[PDB]
């Protein structure tokens, strides 16, 4: 089961629930950003963690490994420059 | 089992040997162009998988996962190759 | 079950116990201000995890497993940057 | 069972196959004090595709995650300036 | 169950077996306020010596690192290059 949403700034995503109780991210990429400043992807559980950085030409994408429950309403968002961030992994049980 | 295409940049490739397959590399090949690319997974909208740029970044591990839900490999940016490599598996 | 604690400098953190063990996934700086900052844990003796730096590099991804009953503890040194812990939380 | 060779510049590896393994992994790849400062590429041959990138004091080592099926006789070799490049994996069945 | 050394460059480590688990996972190599300024690379032996990652000063400090080895192999970890230590961090496995 494939999951993949593109994060716009300032749009803070839930993450939907096909079937699975937790999502796994594998992959974080920018999309020909403009804003030349750096983006932290966040989750809001509680607390609100950075768990990666981009800043446009220096470091576009980075790979990852977070599981989050979705039934603990875990949140996303961006917080750095002005730019969209595409989060790409897969769902998962348990 | 092996899998290996070379994604030409006007190519959209859609990969069915297995039920989900693994991809392990995206990699340049002595590019020429100098621009940034992009390599692209459609399963519902377009994502991002990674962003290589000759010199900056020629190419990256991946961990991505894809069930063989008719899913498109593209690349977008530089008219430049790219090697997509990784593996076949079941479930 | 998600974890995450931002880790200030010249605190030392013992992973907080959710009702057994837990796996690090990412070390990520914050906007920082102030050379580098190593990530280090102490299990009996004391291991750099990482290494992070205002400009060169600011985040890595992890792969480490913990025993909360070992008691293990966490600490960074060097510059005076926060860095946040982010991974999950495992039985057995 | 562990995995290791030295892959020399313009020399074509076919892993040696051990009895009883069908498939060997590739875990890493990393440079030795390299004289050439041009870059290098990783190869495995369907096709022959690059599976890695190194250079001098640019990026001298790269994990890898790459299987090859040992009965297909498949073969690795490193294409670019003249330096050698250790492969680090291990045997495996199924 | 966690693993971590400091290889200094002098010694050829040899890493403890924990019986129950067979295998062991290495997830980091990183360096410690290091002094000397070239590079320094991590190996590991047998019949080869064989380089698992390359390390330096200012450059590079520390790297992820994904490899398995058979502790029945009793396989051996060494660094050649610069006189720093590497503090190689990881964890043990069952099968």
């Amino acid at each position: 089961a494939f999951y993949g949403k593109v994060v716009k700034p300032d749009e803070t995503v839930v993450p939907e629930v096909k079937d699975y109780s937790v999502i796994h991210l594998s992959r974080a990429c920018l999309n020909n950003p403009e804003h030349e400043g750096k983006i932290y992807v966040q989750v809001e559980d509680n607390g609100c963690y950075n768990i990666c950085c981009l800043q446009k030409n220096v470091c576009e994408d980075t790979p990852l490994d977070i599981f989050l429950m979705l039934d603990n309403d875990v949140k996303i968002k961006t917080s750095g420059s002005s730019n969209e961030v595409h989060i790409v992994g897969y769902y998962e049980v348990s």
